[PDB]
């Protein structure tokens, strides 16, 4: 199993596994943008909008595989506002339930970070459902918690909950 950045060249390749993934772990019951209907038609879907953004060079994406299998995912959102060089959002870091806890998150992060670095970000930050095992993962990986924000989006089956914003200053 290994971490390999994809490019718009190898996208295909994980296009499968990738949805595959989006598809456990919101049915493994997190807030990643979806509802309790979400099916494969869906997660390709959010997978084909991914494409062009990765191709532009915005949107960086990793995973963490076994040739064409995807045990998880990662992704850094570059800024790309003339006065926001110094930032990067993290978003879609995804682990299939069944290979949780084995480090794989943390894997991901690392790499993220580091490519950060090597791309002038000093700057770090995300949101994740508040109370979620992402709060206790982003707090173990030494991200600072701003806050919540509010009825910020809904859980798979319709409840509005509150996320959490975090960060990190490399
Ligand atoms: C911007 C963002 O991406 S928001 C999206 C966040 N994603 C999700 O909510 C999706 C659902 N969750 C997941 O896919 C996974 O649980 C993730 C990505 C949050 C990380 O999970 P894993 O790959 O299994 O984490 P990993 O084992 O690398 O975490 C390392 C450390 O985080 C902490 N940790 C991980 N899972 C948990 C948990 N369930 N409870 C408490 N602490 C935990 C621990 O400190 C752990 O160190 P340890 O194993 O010695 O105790």
């Amino acid at each position: 199993a290994q971490l390999r950045r994809v490019t718009a060249e190898s996208f295909a390749h994980y296009r499968h596994g990738l949805a595959q993934l989006l598809f456990e772990t919101v049915h493994g019951g997190a807030s990643v943008g979806f509802m309790a209907d979400l099916d494969m038609q869906q997660a390709y879907a959010w997978c084909d909008g991914l494409k062009a953004d990765i191709a532009a060079g915005s949107l960086l994406l990793w995973v963490v595989a076994e040739d064409d299998n995807v045990l998880a995912s990662a992704q850094l959102s570059l800024c790309q506002k003339p006065n926001g060089l110094n930032r990067a959002e993290v978003q879609k870091l995804m682990v299939l339930p069944s290979a949780r806890g084995r480090g794989l998150g943390r894997q991901l992060m690392d790499e993220v970070e580091q490519v950060a670095v090597k791309h002038k970000r000093g700057l770090l930050h995300l949101d994740t459902e508040a109370g979620s095992v992402a709060e206790a993962f982003y707090s173990a990986l030494a991200y600072t918690r701003v806050g919540e924000l509010p009825g910020y989006c809904a859980t798979p089956d319709g409840r509005l909950h509150p996320t959490a914003i975090y960060f990190k200053t490399l």
